[PDB]
């Protein structure tokens, strides 16, 4: 698994 931690970049599922 490799989910983002705190939307540190454009690779997280919580920055939309």
């Amino acid at each position: 698994n490799d989910d983002c931690e705190l939307c540190v970049n454009v690779a997280c599922t919580g920055c939309l």
